[PDB]
This record gives structure tokens, C-alpha cells and sequence, in this order.
């Protein structure tokens, strides 16, 4: 079903939690080989946490849930708040910038705490 799609949604976006908070440990402890290994690890997740929303949200419109629809859309620019921040993080990690690495690593959590509370609404939504 598409409850147990978003679970399976929801996961992977878990192991990007845990590999982000391996990352910035590396990152203080500046271990570079790492960091680099895991922001690769982590542009992979991403990139599957996008296409399987995009599914959710595509199938909860073909299925008319207008309530999930809602929640999705809003759900899904967040998303894309999170994914603009992540490439600039990446490249500020290509271009030896701590000072802004730094800054986008503790924007990326802001963004990510922020959107907890509407990924839970829409597992009850579906
Ligand atoms: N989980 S998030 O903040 O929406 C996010 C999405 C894509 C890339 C990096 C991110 F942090």
C-alpha cells in the first residue's frame, strides 16, 4: 500500500539521520577522507528518499486523497529546502570552506527538525 510505501520512505530518510550525524562527527574531527565517503553515502539517500516521495505523492493523487496531497506537497518543498542546502554543503566541502560548511551543516538540521512533526501527519494521512 502506499502506508507501507511511506514506511519504507520514512526509513531511508532515517539512514540519512544516521549517516548526517556520523558525517558531522567526522567533519569536527577532521577526518576528511570520511566526510567525503559519507556526503557521497548520503547524496545516494537523498536522491532515494526524493523518487520514493515523488511515488507517494503521485499515487495519493491518482487515488484522490486530497488531506495526503496536502501534506505531500507541503512535505516535498521542504524536501527541496533540505536538498538546495545539502549541494551547497557539498560544495563548500569541495571548496575547503569550513566557515560555510558549518553553516549549512547546522541549517540542514534546523530545516530537518522542522519538518518532523508534518512527516508524521502524513503516515496517519494515507
Ligand atoms: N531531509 S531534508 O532536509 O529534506 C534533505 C533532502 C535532500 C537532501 C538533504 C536534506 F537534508
Amino acid at each position: 500500500s502506499v502506508k507501507s510505501e511511506y514506511a519504507e520512505a520514512a526509513a531511508v530518510g532515517q539512514e540519512a539521520v544516521a549517516v548526517f550525524n556520523t558525517m558531522k562527527a567526522a567533519f569536527q574531527n577532521g577526518d576528511k577522507e570520511a566526510v567525503a565517503q559519507y556526503l557521497a553515502r548520503l547524496a545516494s539517500l537523498y536522491t532515494r528518499h526524493e523518487e520514493l516521495l515523488n511515488r507517494i505523492l503521485e499515487k495519493a493523487r491518482r487515488e484522490g486523497n486530497k488531506e495526503a496531497v496536502t501534506l505531500m506537497n507541503e512535505f516535498t518543498a521542504t524536501f527541496q529546502t533540505g536538498k538546495s542546502i545539502f549541494n551547497a554543503m557539498v560544495a563548500a566541502f569541495k571548496n575547503g570552506d569550513d566557515d560555510s560548511f558549518e553553516s549549512y551543516l547546522q541549517a540542514l538540521e534546523k530545516v530537518t527538525a522542522k519538518g518532523e512533526t508534518l512527516a508524521d501527519q502524513i503516515a496517519k494521512a494515507l
